[PDB]
């Protein structure tokens, strides 16, 4: 880790990194990187380095972004800029190197997606559509699984092709589940899963034709 | 009196606004998703559809943004709005046109916000939809607390030009301004250069401008 001055220069080199669709970025817990600002004088470009060296901020802690210790699930309702820093990958290589991490924490990374319902512009999807999926023949055999907002619904079907091993020459239909025994047809597979107005631990059913010709 | 052109003239002329970018001090209005993804599928902004589209039972009517507000009476916005999903923001040139060819609900006035640079790190300019709210009192009345708004951009030189104005403190006076959030001692806002999001300032919180006397001595 080198020394405070240099520290600020790398890092506000990075500065004016632009989101770009598909790069990856990584959540830093505000309190611990208003610390580093403090620590390495960030926020200040005198003559003479103006860090506090008391607020040394340590390994990279962002257990406050955590509802559980154990699990490390992200709390809901985090608001950028508030409660995190975004960061490009670049900087968190550099900010990992130099302080390392708490224990047991995995790096918290995310993606840029472009959306909008006017003007489109990018942004870090923070929180992902979570899905309960299963296959029609074994209602019971469920598994979580995790999609972005943008994508599409194609992506799903896709998906529980290959987690159930349903031929791709087979013919399906996908059924939500949103109610109890109230189904709707998800048969628009060219939009997004917003399009689609589903709910974080929806259930979705995929239905493979019966090898004869018939339906179950 | 109301003029309002054929749909494929909206969808057109909204269109050719997609290219707007966000730009230091623009004024940028809030929509109810809701009453804007009305106006999509009534105009096949999207995707065209042959059933439905520019049809009498998909008209969205005057523009309503009361589902965004606290507070009826006052029209103040909710708080934990998040953009893309309960609003959608649209340019000053947008929003002209919707509310001409729509109109609002009566009494309903314009949601308007203007954009900022800010940012922790990297520096973005983004609409600001909720200003930073700041308890401001002088040292000699601490009963007296003003109430004022700030922008995240703004910096604490701007609220002690701010703070001597409403409590009349002349410009060869010098001051000191104190923070106490959280504490248990007084910390002194020293550095007038950087930003209210710099020196992490939080919502509601009181902060107290202290004035030198004339003799020298100072209050506390």
């Amino acid at each position: 880790r080198p020394d405070v001055e240099t520290q600020k220069t790398e890092l506000g080199a990075l500065m004016g990194t632009t989101l770009q669709r598909g790069a990856q970025w990584y959540l830093i817990d505000s309190r611990w990187f208003k610390q580093w600002k403090k620590y390495v004088g960030f926020d200040s470009w005198d003559m003479y380095n103006v860090g506090e060296h008391n607020l040394f901020p340590g390994p990279i802690d962002n257990s406050g972004l955590f509802s559980d210790p154990e699990s490390q699930t992200l709390k809901e309702h985090l608001i950028d800029e508030l409660d995190y820093v975004l960061v490009p990958a670049e900087a968190w290589n550099k900010l990992l190197n130099w302080y390392g991490c708490v224990e047991g924490q995995q790096p918290i990374v995310r993606k840029v997606v472009e959306h909008g319902l006017f003007v489109k512009h990018c942004k870090v999807e923070v929180y992902l559509l979570e899905l309960k999926l299963c296959e029609n023949s074994d209602p019971t055999n469920v598994l979580s699984c995790h999609f972005s907002k943008a994508d599409t619904i194609a992506t799903i079907e896709k998906e529980m092709r290959k987690l159930f091993n349903i031929p791709a020459e087979r013919e399906t239909r996908l059924w939500n589940k949103y109610m109890s025994n109230t189904y709707e047809q998800l048969s628009k597979l060219d939009n997004t899963i917003q399009d689609a107005g589903l709910y974080q631990g929806q259930v979705l059913v995929i239905e493979p034709q019966n090898e004869d010709g018939t339906w179950p």
